[PDB]
């Protein structure tokens, strides 16, 4: 110490100022304003959404929210598998204030209500499917006074869709570009409540997010900002993976072709067929692509990277999955919900097998000694500690949990074993 800290350098773009909504606001304007650009894309059914009518029912539904009365002491759930309509409540909550509670879809009725007691919802916005769960969890929380169906479009065996709530409380000549995102404290205001014994709920300040959309644009970092990109996201939106990934290609202008159930020949003909550059993958469908022989009969020319994940994976792994997609390696990345999203993410081109990256813009990680805490150096195996400005702010009602996986010093005790190399690229060690 000092040379056993690992810094992240410094971001290609500045910190934007602005809440998180504020910045996502901006973007997705600015893509709305040119018609045809596809913002999410439904491999199953094949239908698309463009930016236009991203942000439009996006800025309704913000609108409609807060003239219901929600404002920032206020939560909702957005429970629901990967869909077009996952992320409009989700932004215009943003756009708001409000923050949002994602619920595990195929949490069943139990976990479910675990989810919501902590994050104690005033509205609930649901797909068809999660209905009759959410009602049987409304028996026992009946804070939950307002429930919403995401995938319909007139009312829902009585309830009211989105489209139908967004009419009831619009004010007359309301104008979805002339509407202006809630200005409020950038730390202080909490835009998700994730789920991480019994899962706890994880605060994460809106600053967290603009942090991760700094990231997210950066070329080395996380992906340049280039026309009509399109990217295949196999991963649930509801985990800070899939949650803080497709945020990031939102404000970057992508295309997001999304898919609920995994299905060999459709995931490799949408990867043909979409032109996609990446792909993401959840751990165990690494080892399932590492079985496949049916990758050569598809023309995946245009495909730049494969990211990954929870996981870490296997160093064989990752190398048998990049030689099977002609690709020269993975791009890993590495975080916890309580980070947000990934603090070690694999440099564009800057690619090491078995590596999970390096130190993110804005970030330092260290590893100590598992019996004295002191800081460890090259090649050295110990615990990861990471500290910056994506940890969240602590655990919901739980400032015990908090304080003994956060010190004094802010820094965060990821419970994994880890090691940073000559180049500086870390290592998880698998227990
Ligand atoms: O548990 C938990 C909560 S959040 C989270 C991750 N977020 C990311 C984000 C990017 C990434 N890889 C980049 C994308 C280009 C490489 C890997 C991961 S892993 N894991």
């Amino acid at each position: 110490d000092a040379k056993n800290i690992k810094k992240g350098p410094a971001p290609f773009y500045p910190l934007e100022d602005g809440t998180a909504g504020e910045q996502l606001h901006k973007a997705m304007k600015r893509y709305a304003l040119v018609p045809g650009t596809i913002a999410f894309t439904d491999a199953h059914i094949e239908v698309n959404i463009t930016y236009a009518e991203y942000f439009e029912m996006s800025v309704r539904l913000a609108e409609a929210m807060k003239r219901y009365g929600l404002n920032t002491n206020h939560r909702i759930v957005v429970c629901s598998e990967n869909s077009l309509q996952f992320f409009m409540p989700v932004l215009g909550a943003l756009f708001i204030g409000v923050a949002v509670a994602p619920a595990n879809d195929i949490y069943n009725e139990r976990e479910l209500l675990n989810s919501m007691n902590i994050s104690q919802p005033t509205v609930v916005f649901v797909s068809k499917k999660g209905l009759q769960k959410i009602l049987n969890v409304q028996k026992k929380l009946p804070i939950i006074q307002k429930i919403i169906i995401m995938d319909s479009k007139t009312d829902y065996q009585g309830f009211q869709s989105m489209y139908t709530f967004v009419t009831s409380h619009l004010p007359p000549g309301f104008n979805e570009y002339d509407f202006v995102p809630e200005s409020f404290d950038r730390d202080k205001t909490i835009a998700l409540i994730m789920n991480s014994g019994l899962p706890k709920g994880v605060a994460l300040p809106h600053r967290t997010a603009c942090v991760r959309f700094s990231h997210a644009r950066d070329p080395i970092f996380g992906n340049q900002i280039i026309p009509d990109t399109a990217i295949l996201s196999v991963v649930p939106f509801h985990h800070g993976f899939g949650m803080f990934t497709t945020l990031g290609y939102l404000i970057c202008g992508f295309r997001v072709v999304l898919m609920y159930r995994f299905e060999e020949e459709l995931f490799l003909r949408s990867l043909q067929d979409y032109k996609i550059q990446s792909a993401l993958l959840v751990p165990t469908l690494f080892s399932f692509f590492a079985k496949s022989t049916l990758i050569d009969k598809y023309d995946l020319s245009n495909l730049h990277e494969i990211a990954s994940g929870g996981a870490p994976l296997s160093k064989e792994v990752g190398e048998a999955v990049a030689k099977r997609f002609h690709l020269p390696g993975i791009r890993q990345g590495y975080g916890l919900t309580e980070t947000t999203s990934a603090i070690l993410i694999t440099p564009e081109g800057d690619d090491k097998p078995g590596a999970v990256g390096k130190v993110v813009p804005f970030f330092e990680a260290k590893v100590v000694d598992l019996d004295t805490g002191k800081t460890l150096g090259v090649n050295q195996r110990g615990e990861l500690c990471v500290r910056g400005p994506m940890i969240m702010s602590g655990y919901v009602n739980n400032p015990e949990a908090t304080n003994a996986l956060i010190d004094k010093d802010g820094w965060l005790h990821s419970g994994d074993i880890a090691y940073w190399d000559e180049d500086e690229h870390f290592f998880i060690v698998d227990r």
